[PDB]
């Protein structure tokens, strides 16, 4: 067996993409102007084949699209981006072949395959809905086949929501998404909001539960790296570690039990002096693994309470009592076990499938531009021989990989990212 | 080779998730009666709303049914004519072939412990080849957000039970749309029965529709079915089960397969149609072939091919052929039948996807695209169907066929081991699931994609 490729991860705000991007599009596509504008914004060398319509879209936004000689098998591209919105029926799925077959060996190590389509439920015809649905099978197979640490994603843009794609395209193009692969992201219509892309949380106040250690600590570091003032929450027994984490990020502490009845009240009170809470990350979670036959009742109850019920109560309080600011963010943490189940985890998997429902059925009732999304981490370094290699990256992920994905959800610019559950698993074999 | 696989990281991955291989010989269908061999234990959360419909099914199938100290459940079952015998909660010895729980009364996450209350005491008393069945309210139809969330959580529970209980036991969640309880029966019978032997870990949605009369012993009696790819393999097995259930089966396959088609049709009292399903006139010829038998009721799109190649090495025609046979040809035929009076009322379209359409696979960019498209064909055709017609798909996992010996060792070994049954499935397992969709009674089963995979570890 080979040992795993070393993945490229975030080093600095610029460049967003180190290396060249190759763009393609199907005939009659509608997202190419929005894609070209992002590539212009991030000042990357961008290339295109013999597609006049796509060349015209980049001209309209001032993107110098360097033509890519189709006889060139030697050049390497850090990302390949395909607008599939123009695929109108199953026979036009060969537009995927026409773009990706000629360059399938020219994606760089730690590269990116990104297919951008139209959300199948928003497609105007059944034939297009079917074709757009098929894109997920294609990208998941690419994710397993291309190797070299390359990730593969489909971004579905709701019909008419091209203006809302930028923060998602930026995340996927960048090394920040190093451990996100095989996934489906849905972009919906929302107001566009000004942002400093170098500090996309500047001026915001975030709260991270379970912040004193582990992934919660990593979350707090990335939110502070993006410009946020982070309130680090954990139980008073963890005050020393809370103080350590807060001192490392210029943050503050809130030492309470998130399951207490008054937790939402105290969270709102804590953020009042900063001008209110913008971002809450429900990272607090526990496992109490036991076969159901051996499991004690309180170990069922505790896992449901901390992992699910507690976040419900806090969300209910904040949303009903002006506890989150406009354009605010709720980010939850599910798990692959919540999607796929796991032996000894009837309690944990129930709780984390609950978290998926919390995201999916809260998202439609949010107002004031608030969004709710979740990450579903796979094998992250902190069954262990099992998890580690059983993914397209052939390695476990790092806490920063989960934190980067949470920070993309929390970005001031991700107004149109809502109701998503995105696995952070390097395309783990496991699933539903 | 086998010891090396076990010692390898994927072999250790299997053992950490499923334990060491202890597969069971799975019970499969033998006769229409009894539906369930053995006793059934029924339970319900407080304030549940599906227990009268569940009890009516258990009364219809004449199974020995038991209940704990749930007075409301006992009273509702008695009202609809079901005798529920008390199950002494101190009895760790009795075995149940099926345990059925009405979870519709779970109104929020704190009430998820009703799952623990019912299932923890009997977690070692489910029989070999038994059934765990949780029946809830479809989350998208729940009246409150809190209940939607709690009903969504049921899937994580049942998927974990499916991996934990072992012994060939399957675990399912059936979601019943609010108001659709009378449409549950064919699904509950399928899951209670050995017919569903290789279906586990799955989510089935029951929606509101007319309740139609049926002979449960011959649930396709009087109907005409067409099976594509019928001359061998899974298509042959589908044809056998549809005939077993009472249908006249038209077996369709390419003219080069005429000998095998003739052999299969004579084995089931059916007929043949020797055409290429991709032909522009395949829809016309299908309708013509059923015309002299009262028209076509059921079509099973089982024809399918692989042309496995990395995308870099794949030729254009090997992309095109896979999309055409596996996806575009079924679209054309459905479009023709649905627009030109080619399917009878209460008709059935059943498609075949694949785990690779859900999970992706190296060397299958073409095949996985085509089979993900099949999921879209089901999901986006279902809402526009009229006249009681339904469309569903099976998504088979690793099935033992005559083609399995051609699969390279490591892919085949992972296929056999990486599922909760710790074994590959049989073609009849796929056929039974298709037959349940095709049932004259399955009127409120529409738009479902159900994996037939023994709860394979793979997925999305």
């Amino acid at each position: 067996l080979p040992s795993p490729v070393v993945l490229e991860r975030f080093e600095s705000a610029q460049p967003v993409v180190k290396g060249a991007v190759l763009v393609g599009a199907a005939p009659s596509s509608v997202l190419s102007g929005a894609i070209a504008q992002v590539l212009s914004n991030i000042h990357t060398d961008s290339y295109v084949g013999n597609n006049v319509a796509l060349q015209q879209e980049a001209a309209k936004v001032g993107l110098n699209l360097r033509p890519f000689n189709a006889g060139d098998k030697e050049s390497k591209f850090k990302a390949v981006v395909f607008d599939a919105s123009g695929i109108q029926n199953s026979e036009q799925l060969n537009e995927l072949y026409k773009f990706f077959n000629p360059i399938a060996r020219q994606v760089a190590t730690s590269g990116r395959v990104i297919v951008i389509g139209t959300t199948p439920e928003t497609a105007k015809t059944v034939k297009q809905a079917i074709a757009q649905r098929a894109l997920e099978g294609f990208i998941k197979s690419v994710g397993k086949e291309f190797k070299k640490g390359i990730t593969a994603q489909v971004v579905y843009v709701d019909e008419g929501a091209a203006a809302n794609l930028e923060s998602t395209l930026r995340f996927l193009l960048s090394p920040r998404s190093a451990y996100v692969s095989g996934q489906v992201i849905r972009v919906s219509k929302a107001d566009v909001v000004d942002v400093d892309w170098a500090k996309p949380l500047a001026g915001k106040t975030a709260l991270v539960t379970g912040a004193s250690r582990g992934i919660g600590e990593a979350i707090a570091h990335v939110l502070a790296r993006d410009g946020a003032h982070v309130i680090c929450l954990d139980v008073p027994q963890q005050q020393a570690d809370l103080d350590r984490v807060a001192a490392d990020i210029g943050g503050s502490t809130l030492a309470i039990d998130i399951t207490a009845a008054d937790a939402g009240e105290k969270i709102k009170a804590a953020a009042a002096k900063q001008g209110g809470l913008d971002i809450i990350v429900h990272n607090a979670g526990i496992t109490r693994d036991k076969t159901l036959a051996n499991m004690k009742p309180e170990l069922w109850d505790l896992v449901i309470n901390i992992n699910l019920s507690a976040a419900e109560r806090v969300n209910d309080y904040l949303l009903e009592n002006d506890g989150l600011n406009a354009n605010g963010r709720i980010v939850c943490v599910s798990s692959i076990s919540g999607i796929a189940g796991n032996l000894g985890q009837t309690n944990y998997a129930a709780s984390k499938a609950g978290v998926i429902g919390l995201v999916k059925f809260t998202a439609p009732i949010l107002k004031n531009g608030i969004t709710i999304n979740a990450v579903a981490p796979g094998f992250i370094e902190t069954i262990r021989e099992a998890g580690r290699r059983m993914n397209s990256m052939q390695q476990g992920g790092l806490p920063v990989d989960v934190a980067e994905t949470i920070a993309w959800f929390a970005s001031t610019a991700s107004t149109g990212v809502n109701g998503n559950v995105v696995r952070v698993c390097g395309q783990s074999l496991l699933g539903a």
